[PDB]
């Protein structure tokens, strides 16, 4: 099947989208900003190189390669997970990570959100910090946390109703008896969805 | 007018259709799940004998039996509620019960949501679950929003009335819920 | 740039929008339903006299309004804000303030939520009936006022999930230190954004 995986970022859907290719052969997990990045270096160069470049030029053209992205992933053949984010924080609000015409290209047969406990999303964001990721990053509070996590429930159910695809939200809010429990969890359930 | 009405299954919506069949002539209510079902049997005889087997059906197959059993209710006239669920759970997650041409098709002025108590829902599924016809009340509340976001999104894309009946306090004497709804909904059509 | 600016009734949205206008240079700001109320004047004279009297216009000609009035408002240039309302209650319940055609027209790069604490609105809804505004006792309750400000993120999200936009969601909600603060924020975290 084709599912479009999402959740916070900085809190384990990596963590998540690593494990199922590790256990899983009939799937294909492609990063839908690693594919954005891919084809933009393509299209223009100079005027590409690193993987922040993206944002620089106008919309138009961002669009154009969201739209060639999307075309790509739609030539795989077996399972997909399309890793990737419901919205981002901006200084102006929150901003979809999709297109329309992302989902319709792809046509996925479902969304799926990772919801963590913002508390552990709060000391994971700050781990990775003090190894050395996402540097210069706001310290997001709790409530800004479930604010986002919230939205991202709304921005999903509006493509459900748009284009008639699941929505599954997966709980990883609980208190982990060991380490990396949550991931082990939604990797589970996952694949228990792929072999349906 | 026209109404969609809908809730979360199992806790008292199909008692309000029937209220309304009772006290209010003029009107229609129809089950969109039965209309539905009923067509899958007339084209794909075959494959449909549950109708949980309705979306082995192809996409495409799928869409179009929903059209069709919109476009016999869109031919109704005079007031008319379509009894049926913004979403369902499965195991891939929450489902739209409507597409996009169904709202179109039967133009409809608004939805309504009847929100109850997970713990009476919880009670009212079991107790019916004795009588011959699972979730915790954390994956009821999460359901009861799900459909409130479906509604306002159907909203803002085919501009209708989003009626949110609010049914989470209780009870004084059995069925005061069902009353309360009717009389809303009754009151809502007259107005 | 062009935003939306949204909140409930009678909490204070309309102060900010005052404040914006005397404080920020060559800022634009339009109230959607006065600009709909002279449209309607000039096109329907004889029959509405008072703004409220729009409610027996057909709603079909009624629309034909709200596109005018969008329109007129998308031939400003400098930096813009539209104060309306993502819904009102009705006794039909919540019903949309905007149409498809205001957005697509007006092409805001975004939507502001002002959400307030519900005994702050009950409190301002109060002492402006005791100033002569309204005629009549407003009766909604704590509760209504959340569900009015939840279904308001909803109809904001699902613009954005449709037309990509920024939606920015102000939080007014902490108690206010002194009088007049919430208004004083949100007039200065806007200022922020249109000089960002
Ligand atoms: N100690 C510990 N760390 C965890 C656990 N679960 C997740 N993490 C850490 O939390 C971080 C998860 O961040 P990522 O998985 O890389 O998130 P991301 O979505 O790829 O980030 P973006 O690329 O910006 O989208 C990693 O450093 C994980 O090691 C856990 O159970 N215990
Ligand atoms: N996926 C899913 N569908 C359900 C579930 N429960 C009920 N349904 C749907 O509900 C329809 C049958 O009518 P019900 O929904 O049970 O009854 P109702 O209209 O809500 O009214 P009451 O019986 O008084 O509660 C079927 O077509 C099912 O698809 C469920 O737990 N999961
Ligand atoms: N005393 C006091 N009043 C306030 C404060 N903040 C807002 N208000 C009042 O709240 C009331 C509502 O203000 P607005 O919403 O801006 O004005 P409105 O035209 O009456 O209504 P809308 O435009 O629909 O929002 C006004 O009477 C404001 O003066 C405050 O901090 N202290």
């Amino acid at each position: 099947m084709r599912f479009i995986l999402t959740g916070v970022p900085g809190a384990g859907k990596t963590t998540v989208c690593n494990k199922l290719a590790e256990k899983m052969s009939n799937l294909s997990v492609v990063n839908y900003g690693d594919v954005i990045f891919e084809e933009a270096k393509k299209l223009y160069p100079s005027i590409i190189q690193v993987r922040e470049d993206t944002r620089k030029l106008p919309r138009a053209d961002y669009r154009n390669i969201q739209i060639e992205a999307a075309k790509k992933i739609s030539l795989i053949t077996d399972n997909l997970i399309v890793d990737t984010h419901m919205s981002l924080k901006t200084p102006y609000g929150f901003y979809p990570g999709l297109i329309p015409e992302t989902i319709n290209i792809i046509q996925p047969d479902g969304i799926i959100l990772l919801e963590f406990n913002p508390r552990d999303v709060i000391a994971r964001r700050e781990k990775d910090r003090l190894a050395g990721k996402r540097v210069t990053r706001d310290m997001e509070s709790e409530t800004d946390i479930l604010l986002h996590q919230q939205v991202n429930r709304m921005f999903a159910v509006s493509y459900s109703a748009i284009n008639q695809c699941y929505v599954k939200i997966i709980d990883l809010t609980w208190p982990q008896e060991y380490e990396f429990q949550h991931t082990e969890y939604a990797v589970n359930k996952i694949i228990e969805m792929l072999n349906f």
